[PDB]
């Protein structure tokens, strides 16, 4: 977009950073060469607060009157520039076009008894026409005016519109091309759409032909969730799921489809992992996305059996992939287009009803299953932008109004590309629609927010209001169950505030909205994703075991390991900022007070339910990779096996919200893919016959890898790094247990701070720690006349010790000498051999624990 560096902030006001300031205004787009001039005098009063608190990062700006006899709705359609006496720009509309013609009605498609409207908010546009079709592909039946009233455009029909296809034609300035441009443009209230979204169509979201059997009963058959301390969450890619599942019909694979084949290895796989307690399914992108074609039949995938004879650190079966990747059937999804439509590819048929009625039976099916599902929204950004293209539609009906812009009306492209602007009215307005219309009309369980940080905080609380209100006598589903969290990264235009009070970790503590927990993950695995890739952590050998590639000195490692210990201690407590740790100096400190290496307070939130706890998600290297790269290539993988378990485990027995990427609990590998988004079935593997776990595929696609290409390389053709079937079954299996011993007892899922603060301490601490150990104990009511309320029949203790050294340990804490500890039920029955050696002895409170191994200790009540 061309140079703007003015605003028009209010139907009155517009504010230019200058120290004789006239507007401009074309509408043939011709400029010499204007239709009308005007003088605008400076405004001594300034910039009204309501303008400052709206955009801080031009509250410095002089403010210069637009005359009252200005027709500003006109003057909007036009190309505008100020002049100062010469400096020439153009302006940014965003604050008058919010001032003038913010809208709270119906936009997109209202069914009536006996009539369809559409309404679409374009102020700027000249004229709005809606071009009717028969039919997804076929041609252009009739062309209907639409009427202008304060910036929206309206027709009312008849009810036979109904299931027609549409599009808006549109004229509108674009800035890009310093014309009116004729556009085309589907709706953004679309619920439905042809292949990859070229027309709209014309459908009830409501009518009963698109909704599956029983779906009106869906709200009596959710899994109960007495409380968001309970969520655990599995992260999962919804054509990962099934697109090597040979148990799924060829014509169902990686669809919602294969969501409601109740016996595949797949849908068994999550039935294990959800009756051992998982409570909530995140999806990764599954509305309208770019980047996959709809139509199957388009899709070019490489032969799998040819790739499988490549050697296991070749560069083939990555260029193979790369070659044809723009034209596969995979994507991650995070390239927006049209919010509240699900994705076509993901359909049996990109036409018509199925991708509503599917997605429902998606939904239906895993929560019969006992899953609530959570979508991974991403409201940050835009696939794309301008007036071209059908992946293109809100900035090419309402140009430079959905994106947000630099202060020289440049696109920021932080997020990715195309960043949007939830502080402008009808972005807020779009993003809480829609998740309305996910959560009424699909009756979703809750939602993880791409980018939280890039959307206004204002935006996340009404958000969340408007979900939780939500009631099952209205609207069919009980709204306050929905859970909301995000990825409150605070960076580029966005950070300090600059934007507003945007969805930071920081900003977003108090607010019962969850964060993901990086400070936990770093502490854990080691330096961090974007450092070096061979630095170690808490879990992958830091001091203990030396890779011998990287390293500090050893009373450095032996320090920094312990500070990676106080790190994950105050994570393992729920990450809150008011809880007291004795830290490795001896000095007790609130978690707060305990920093990252970038000066970052460790512990944020206000509550358990605000923090995210997780070591793996879909970006960056899967557990199974990280602990490949880090540990001491000496290792055996049987030894590495029981490192993946260790880090599954500290957050399974969390404080906080457990969170899981898929694979985890198999061993899963991208052949060490540091970002997989776009590298193919081939990479992304799945493969729930448990036979193989994708290591030692080729080296991963070379555009995010190559640099990483020689550390992957030998350890790729490494026999050693491989595990079996053996190791991936074991895996499973003691994933499986650890999830049931959260689920054993509510004293590993406390509701608050308090309780927290209360019930949790911590036994290996201070300057003489043992290095390797993390003890947690958690008490509940014991004795006559009890301290605190009992929340726990079963058990009036336990203590849980993660030891990752190599070697057993034993931990002897008087605190909790003379005590009734057992080994959990769970663990004495364990198909580890080694977690069954555990032990616990009375007269010294001493619990021995072997090498390698998470330890659970119960005091049974009776
Ligand atoms: O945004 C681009 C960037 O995305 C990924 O980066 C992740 C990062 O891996 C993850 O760890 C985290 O980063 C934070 C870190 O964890 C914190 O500790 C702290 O240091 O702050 C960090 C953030 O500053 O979050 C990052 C963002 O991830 C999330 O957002 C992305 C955008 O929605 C999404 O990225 C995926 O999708 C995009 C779009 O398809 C794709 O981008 C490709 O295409 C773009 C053209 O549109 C082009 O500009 C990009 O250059 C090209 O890569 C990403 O590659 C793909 O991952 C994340 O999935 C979502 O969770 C990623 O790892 C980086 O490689 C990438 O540069
Ligand atoms: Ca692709």
């Amino acid at each position: 977009m061309p140079d703007a560096r003015a605003y028009w902030v209010t139907s009155d006001l517009i504010a230019w950073n200058v120290g004789s300031v006239c507007l401009y205004a074309s509408r043939a787009a011709a400029m010499q060469g204007y239709d009308s001039k005007v003088e605008l005098q400076p405004e001594s009063a300034g910039l009204p607060e309501t303008v400052t608190q709206k955009f801080p990062f031009i509250s410095s700006y002089r403010a210069f009157r637009v005359p009252s006899s200005v027709d500003v709705a006109s003057l909007v359609k036009c190309q505008l520039v100020v002049a100062s006496f010469v400096d020439v720009t153009g302006l940014q509309l965003p604050g008058v076009l919010d001032d003038m013609f913010a809208y709270t009605g119906p936009l997109g498609a209202v069914f009536s008894e006996d009539s369809v409207s559409l309404h679409l908010w374009a102020p700027t546009a000249q004229g709005v026409s809606v071009c009717f079709f028969d039919g997804p592909a076929g041609p252009a039946l009739e062309t209907v005016q639409l009427k202008e009233s304060n910036g929206v455009w309206s027709v009312t029909g008849p009810r036979e519109w109904e299931n027609r296809y549409y599009l808006y034609e549109v004229d509108v300035y674009h800035p890009t091309k310093a014309q009116v441009l004729k556009c085309l443009a589907g709706d953004p209230y679309a619920r439905s759409l042809s292949a990859n979204g070229a027309r709209t169509w014309l459908v009830d979201i409501n009518n009963e032909t698109l909704k599956p059997a029983s779906w009106d009963e869906l709200a009596d058959e959710k899994p109960k969730l007495d409380s968001f301390s309970d969520i655990t969450i599995y992260e999962l890619h919804i054509r990962d799921f099934s697109a090597h599942d040979g148990t799924v019909d060829s014509d169902s694979r990686g669809g919602f489809r294969a969501f409601a084949y109740q016996a595949s290895a797949g849908m068994e796989h999550l039935r294990k992992l959800s009756d051992a307690g998982l409570t909530h399914v995140h999806l990764l992108p599954s509305f309208h996305f770019a980047g996959v074609d709809d139509i199957k039949s388009n899709w070019k995938f490489v032969d799998e059996c040819e790739l499988a004879t490549f050697p296991p650190g070749s560069d083939m079966q990555q260029a193979a992939v790369v070659a044809i990747q723009e034209e596969d059937p995979y994507n991650w999804g995070y390239n927006p287009v049209l919010w509240g439509v699900p994705k076509g590819s993901y359909a049996s048929d990109p036409d018509g009803p199925s991708r509503i009625i599917e997605y429902r039976q998606m939904v239906q099916a895993l929560n019969r299953i006992g899953l609530r599902v959570v979508m991974d929204v991403v409201y940050n950004h835009l696939d794309s932008s301008g007036p071209c293209g059908i992946s293109s539609v809100l900035d090419k009906i309402v140009p430079g109004y959905y994106v947000r812009r630099d202060t020289n009306g440049q696109i920021e492209n932080s997020a990715a590309m195309n960043n949007t602007a939830s502080e402008h009215f009808m972005v807020d307005r779009l993003i809480v629609d829609d998740l309305l219309n996910w959560a009424v009309n699909y009756k979703v369980d809750g939602f993880r927010f791409d980018l939280m940080g890039h959307i206004m905080k204002r935006t996340m609380m009404r958000a969340k209001s408007a979900l939780q209100s939500l009631t099952t006598d209205a609207h069919g589903v009980d709204g306050s169950k929905i859970y909301l969290y995000g990825a409150g990264w605070d960076f580029a235009e966005v950070a300090r505030n600059q934007r507003g009070i945007n969805g930071s970790q920081l900003n977003m503590s108090g607010t019962g909205i969850g964060s993901f927990n990086d400070r936990i993950r770093d502490a854990i695995n080691g330096g961090n994703p974007f450092g070096n890739p061979l630095q170690q952590g808490f879990n992958t050998g830091l001091f203990l075991e030396p890779n011998g590639f990287y390293q500090g000195n050893e009373a450095d490692t032996r320090r920094s390991l312990a500070t990676y210990a106080d790190q994950i201690q105050i994570g393992l407590a729920g990450n809150l900022r008011d809880y007291v740790l004795i830290s490795h100096t001896g000095e007790a400190k609130k978690g707060s007070e305990i920093h990252t290496f970038d000066g970052l307070p460790v512990g944020y939130t206000a509550s358990p339910i605000e923090t995210i706890n997780y070591v793996s998600a879909h970006d960056n290297e899967t557990l199974f990779d990280v602990i490949s790269v880090k540990t001491p290539m000496i290792l055996s993988v049987d030894e590495r096996c029981r490192i993946n378990h260790l880090a599954s485990s500290m957050m399974a027995l969390s404080q906080g919200i457990p969170f899981f990427h898929a694979g985890d609990e198999i061993l899963r590998s991208k052949s060490i893919d540091r970002d997989s988004y776009n590298s193919g079935d081939w990479f992304n593997k799945l493969d729930f016959t448990y036979e193989t776990n994708n290591w030692g595929v080729g080296l991963p696609p070379s555009e995010k890898n190559e640099d990483n290409w020689p550390l992957m390389k030998p350890r790729l053709e490494n026999p050693s790094f491989k595990p079996a079937k053996g190791h991936i079954l074991a895996a499973l299996d003691s994933f499986v247990d650890i999830l049931k011993i959260r689920y054993s007892s509510p004293l590993f899922r406390l509701s608050t701070a308090n309780d927290i603060k209360q019930r949790v301490r911590f036994h290996n601490t201070g300057p003489s720690l043992v290095p390797g150990v993390i003890v947690m104990g958690i008490e509940d009511a014991r004795g006559e006349s009890p301290e605190m309320a009992q929340l726990d029949t079963n058990f009036s203790y336990v203590v849980t010790v993660f030891n990752v050294c190599p070697h057993e340990v034993s931990m002897d804490i008087p605190a909790l000498a003379s005590m009734g500890f057992e080994l959990h039920p769970v663990q004495v029955n364990s198909s580890d051999t080694l977690v069954r050696k555990s032990a616990y002895e009375a007269a010294t409170g001493r619990f021995t624990v072997p090498g390698r191994t998470v330890s659970v200790f119960v005091e049974p009540r009776c």
